[PDB]
């Protein structure tokens, strides 16, 4: 059977065929030859390739549901010798097209660049592991092994199955392996560098949820912090956290942040490049509304041009981060940034507020962290033992969350839950020497206006890494994105090709001194286009003093003033 052919492809199915899978419980459902597909308005052309899909470790969980680790692999006929895995998102449970997303709002897929590409659902399936008594598609959390699969094991099993298929199909191993993930996918990339250092040579970890079990602790905190500013009750009698601030209120706050913080980088441009000086300077309880030259905080009754003392107290407490009775921090604080709002044409940015507040225009709580996926995930996936409950109870549970008792549950084991959610899901280790010392390179990125995971918390991980590993910028660099929301969106340069510079760093030792980025919504600044350099932490973009402020070539990376 010739290598890299339709016959080699279809032979991967038989199971009586020659093919030897590292995991004996690997079942191939599909091995099909796929014709080249043209470019579309939204996707780069795909080459001719072999598509393999199936499942590892089919079983029944202790909840009585089916579990397996699905994968989908695409091996181009004409291969550049590179292997590529994409990361997940949310609580996973779906199996993408597996053409290899590189994020950063890119048109090009890794498969369109002649990589072999793989993806997984992470060990459960949203169509089948949907349990109306354990909050829907988070129900995989009732099964101890489904937790370990979600945390680390699925990515490991699928990486090995993929490299074995590559070696059989092409008759050689990949020259280099690359992983790109954002959010849950960025947690996965950091987990790979820590737990499986030789799985990937290059890793991009965007907005990484490396402490994801603490997300719901932040959520209980932001929920209780904002409840005083809430107006009205939902059907269960929970305050409408979504009514704490209107879109106009959040735009006023972002304008005040720009009034204090915009020019701290040397240029007034609707972007806070000097995020550190901003956190030192801005306090909404003393700052000016620069529209009217008066205090942001209302002196009399609430108007459109001010925030009430209760709103200011609420947002300051939410942003400060959760503490227990002892005043011990349980997560981290969040950065004040312009991307908490923004206006493009007639449209207010929803990309910050959807996490802690939800939609203003609603009679129900719909924030991720109040009643949505993130609050549900905490209760069933990260709390040990799990706390399944009707969906109508979730917001009340966040309101009565106890910061001395509930936070212990991400460190506990219980009955058949023999690892804590910090053990299986967390990726807090700074022991990266095995990764670095085999030639591994890691690009981290994070939007400053991310309300899922704190940019400042990624920066603190990076600080702890630099302290544990002198010269860390030789193998790992962090790119903070002023104005960007969770993975994409918001008034910043949220679009970039991370794969090109990753390949250059891994294969040529060329470290990214900067990464070109451009705004997906340049409407936020009223321009056609804005391109800026992303800078390796702790550097920021500095205007050179002349030229179009919308052109990258007029900016350099430097220490803050
Ligand atoms: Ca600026």
């Amino acid at each position: 059977v010739p290598l890299a052919s339709r016959a080699a492809c279809e032979a991967l199915k038989d199971g009586n065929g020659d093919m030897v899978w590292p995991n004996a419980a690997t079942v191939v459902e599909v091995a099909a030859w796929r014709d080249a597909a043209p470019a579309t308005a939204s996707a780069a052309a795909l080459p001719e390739h072999c598509e393999v899909s199936g499942a590892i470790a089919k079983r029944t969980g202790i909840d009585g549901y089916p579990y397996e680790i699905k994968f989908r692999l695409r091996m181009p006929a004409e291969w550049n010798g590179r292997f590529f895995m994409e990361g997940g998102s949310g609580t996973n449970g779906s199996l993408s097209a597996a053409t290899g997303s590189i994020g950063g709002g890119q048109i090009a897929s890794a498969l369109s660049r002649n990589f072999a590409t793989i993806a997984t659902d992470g060990g459960h399936d949203n169509a089948v592991n949907d349990n109306p008594d354990a909050l829907g598609t988070v129900a995989f959390g009732l099964d101890p092994q489904a937790r370990l699969d979600m945390g680390y094991n699925s990515y490991d099993q699928v990486t090995q199955a993929g490299k074995a298929a590559v070696a059989r199909f092409y008759g050689r191993a990949a020259d280099k392996s690359y992983f790109i993930g954002c959010s849950e996918g960025g947690r996965e990339g950091m987990m790979l560098s820590q737990r499986f250092p030789s799985h990937y040579d290059g890793i991009v970890a965007g907005a990484p949820g490396y402490q994801l079990p603490k997300a719901g602790i932040s959520g209980a905190w932001t929920t209780q912090s904002l409840a005083p500013a809430a107006v009205g009750l939902d059907a269960q009698g929970v305050p409408l956290i979504n009514k704490s601030f209107s879109d106009a209120d959040l735009h006023l706050l972002s304008q005040a942040i720009l009034g204090t913080c915009d020019a701290l980088d040397g240029l007034a441009d609707g972007i806070v490049d000097n995020y550190r000086a901003c956190q030192a300077a801005f306090d909404p309880a003393t700052a000016a509304n620069p529209a009217n030259g008066q205090a942001l905080q209302c002196v009399g009754a609430k108007t459109a041009d001010c925030l009430s003392p209760v709103q200011v107290t609420a947002i300051k407490r939410a942003m400060a981060g959760p503490v227990n009775s002892a005043g011990t921090p349980l997560y981290n604080r969040w950065a004040w940034d312009a991307g908490m709002s923004g206006l493009s044409g007639t449209t207010y940015n929803q990309g910050w507020r959807s996490w802690w507040l939800g939609s203003f225009n609603s009679s129900a709580n719909n924030a991720q962290r109040v009643s949505g996926f993130s609050a549900r995930s905490w209760l069933v996936d990260f709390a040990t033992p799990p706390e399944p409950m009707p969906m109508t109870q979730v917001a009340a549970r966040m309101m009565k969350f106890d910061f001395d008792i509930d936070p212990l549950k991400i460190w506990a084991t219980s009955g058949q839950f023999t690892q804590s959610s910090m053990d299986w899901h967390g990726a807090t280790s700074t022991d990266l020497a095995a990764f670095r010392d085999r030639g591994g390179k890691m690009i981290l990125y994070h939007g400053m206006s991310d309300a899922a995971f704190s940019a400042l918390d990624t920066a603190d991980y990076y600080e702890r890494l630099g302290a544990a590993m002198p010269g860390a910028a030789g193998f790992a660099r962090l790119f903070l994105v002023p104005g960007m929301n969770h993975c994409s969106g918001g008034p910043g340069t949220d679009r970039f090709d991370m794969l090109t510079p990753l390949v250059a760093w891994v294969e040529r030792g060329e470290a990214p001194d900067q990464i070109s980025a451009w705004s997906g919504t340049p409407g936020y600044f009223g321009v056609a286009a804005r391109t800026r350099p992303l800078c390796p932490y702790p550097q920021i973009a500095r205007y050179k003093g002349s030229g179009d402020i919308n052109t990258e070539a007029n900016f350099a990376c430097a220490a803050p003033p």
